[PDB]
């Protein structure tokens, strides 16, 4: 029932979002940032995730980041290499998962990364005197799209679908494209520009497009135009995603668990009530508790409050970040367990919800 931005989708594009359309009411996908490359205790292997070494099962949803590649790096601004990245993509994709791509786009008037809040936005959107940088900028996604492809015997080209998810947490002041550095206009021009590049100017036609507030820069009391805040429109958005770390145990937040529990049913309850507004998914697009420190977080502070209510559940999934390399990174840094973290047993018992899909029990997608 609802229908992609792009009239032209892919037909696995479009089974994909037609699908997850459907087993949203039931069912929850789990995602992962980065599960293939790596986990808290090893790097290498071209096979292995921390979540399929607890659980046995890959995540339904795999999470990747372009940051960098716009700058023409061999690998991303965590060390993560592009063919290889491209090589799990395909990876994924060809035992039936679900693709989802971030992108921390590095400053380009200072060279820093996506915390230097220089501004850059005005300069970067149509009119502007760093507009054929954002050109630029997008032509390497285009490039490293095409990399993902394969033809097929009748001389097809076939793509994985992926859910785009570009300048996220934008009402955040955090990223150069954020509040403060960015008018609205600007970013709504930014993003609109975006799609009008990739969708109308390159004819990409594997692309579902995410919009990603954060929700620890809404007020409460004013979801809805908290959550607006630079919309782009119906025209440019296909998933009505959110940046929720904020309700499930941030250290910053002082309000109780009970508090705290309540709050994400109620984010969630409003995201899936503008979704069903304007015809569209909505999906938890990042969250977690960082270095899994809460007793029972997985059934307690994360399903439970999910499943309390049917319109929260309706988000079609849900991802957690990556699982930071400790030898390479120098600190502690992960939100899915691993093999003998406190939270492993609680995270086999998520696994086994039946409300709750990992790739081993994905019905077919693509068709
Ligand atoms: O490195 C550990 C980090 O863990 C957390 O970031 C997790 C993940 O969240 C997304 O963006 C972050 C963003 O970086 C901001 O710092 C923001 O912090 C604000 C809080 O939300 C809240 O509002 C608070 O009141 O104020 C804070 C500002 O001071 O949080 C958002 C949401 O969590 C996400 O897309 C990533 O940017 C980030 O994880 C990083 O990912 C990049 C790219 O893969 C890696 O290079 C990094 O190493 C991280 O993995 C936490 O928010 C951070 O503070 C930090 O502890
Ligand atoms: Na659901
Ligand atoms: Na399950």
């Amino acid at each position: 029932l609802p229908a992609l931005i792009d009239t032209q989708a892919t037909a696995e594009t479009r089974a994909l979002y037609r699908n997850l359309a459907k087993l949203r009411y039931k069912h929850l996908l789990f995602g992962h940032e980065d599960s293939l490359a790596y986990g808290v205790h090893w790097e290498g292997d071209m096979d292995r995730s921390d979540v399929r070494d607890v659980t046995g099962a890959n995540p339904a949803v795999y999470g990747w980041e372009l940051g960098g590649l716009e700058l023409g790096h061999t690998a991303n601004l965590d060390a993560v290499n592009f063919e290889k990245m491209q090589h799990w993509i395909k990876a994924g994709y060809s035992r039936g998962g679900v693709i989802t791509i971030s992108w921390h786009v590095f400053n380009p008037v200072s060279g820093g990364n996506s915390w230097d809040k220089t501004p850059a936005v005005h300069e970067l959107i149509p009119g502007g005197a760093r507009h054929a940088t954002l050109k630029a900028y997008l032509d390497t996604f285009v490039a490293f799209n095409e990399g993902l492809a394969d033809v097929d015997a009748q001389g097809n080209k076939h793509y994985p679908p992926i859910i785009f998810r570009p300048w996220h947490e934008h009402n955040g002041d955090w990223f150069w494209w954020g509040k403060g550095h960015a008018s609205e206009q600007d970013y709504i021009a930014l993003w609109r520009f975006t799609v009008h590049y990739l969708r109308d100017e390159k004819k990409l036609r594997n692309l579902i497009y995410a919009y990603s507030p954060d929700r620890s820069r809404i007020d409460m009391a004013n979801f809805e135009a908290g959550y607006l805040y630079g919309y782009p429109g119906d025209a440019y958005v296909d998933i009505i995603g959110l940046d929720n770390y904020w309700d499930v145990g941030h250290e910053a937040n002082t309000a109780s668990a009970d508090e705290q529990k309540a709050a994400l049913t109620a984010s969630l309850k409003q995201l899936v009530q503008i979704a069903r507004s304007k015809g569209k998914i909505a999906a938890l697009t990042e969250t977690g508790n960082n270095r899994l420190t809460i007793d029972n977080f997985w059934t307690e502070r994360l399903l439970g409050p999910i499943s309390a209510d049917a319109d929260a559940s309706e988000i079609a999934y849900v991802m957690v970040w990556r699982n930071a390399n400790l030898a390479r990174e120098k600190s502690e840094q992960f939100f899915a367990p691993f093999p003998g973290q406190a939270t492993a047993d609680d995270f086999k018992r998520f696994y086994q919800s039946e409300v709750v899909l990992f790739e081993d029990e994905l019905p077919p997608l693509y068709r």
